[PDB]
C-alpha cells in the first residue's frame, strides 16, 4: 500500500535523525569507553551483574536495521549504557566518571532531538 510506504519514509527519516543523534552522543565519549560491548572474555562475571548490556556499536546495529520505532526506544538504550556503567563501576573510577559526563553532555542533544521528533512528526 501507499500508506505502508509513507510510514516507511517516516521510519527512514527517524532513522536518519537518530543516526545524527547517535553520532553526536558518541562524540561525547572521546575515550571510546562505550564504543563496544564489555568483553565477556575479559570480564567473565559481567552478566552476573548487568542483565541488559549495551554499547554504541550494538545501538548502531539496531539503528541500521531500522529497529528503533520512536525516540523513547533509542533513549532507553542510551540510558542502559550509562546506568550499567554506574552500577558496575565504583564512583571513583574513570569509567563511572565517563558515564556521568556522557549523561550530562548527552542531555542537551536529547532535549533538542525530542523537540525535532515532535516538530517534524
Amino acid at each position: 500500500s501507499m500508506e505502508q510506504v509513507a510510514m516507511e519514509l517516516r521510519l527512514t527519516e527517524l532513522t536518519r535523525l537518530l543516526r545524527s543523534v547517535l553520532d553526536q552522543l558518541q562524540d561525547k565519549d572521546p575515550a571510546r569507553i562505550f564504543a563496544q560491548p564489555v568483553s565477556l572474555k575479559e570480564v567473565p562475571d559481567y552478566l552476573d551483574h548487568i542483565k541488559h548490556p549495551m554499547d554504541f556499536a550494538t545501538m548502531r546495529k539496531r539503528l541500521e536495521a531500522q529497529g528503533y520505532k520512536n525516540l523513547h526506544e533509542f533513549e532507553e538504550d542510551f540510558d542502559l549504557i550509562i546506568d550499567n556503567c554506574m552500577k558496575y563501576n565504583a564512583r571513583d573510577t574513570v569509567f563511572y566518571r565517563a558515564a556521568v559526563r556522557l549523561r550530562d553532555q548527552g542531555g542537551v542533544v536529547l532535549r533538542q532531538a525530542r523537540r525535532e521528533v515532535d516538530s517534524i512528526g
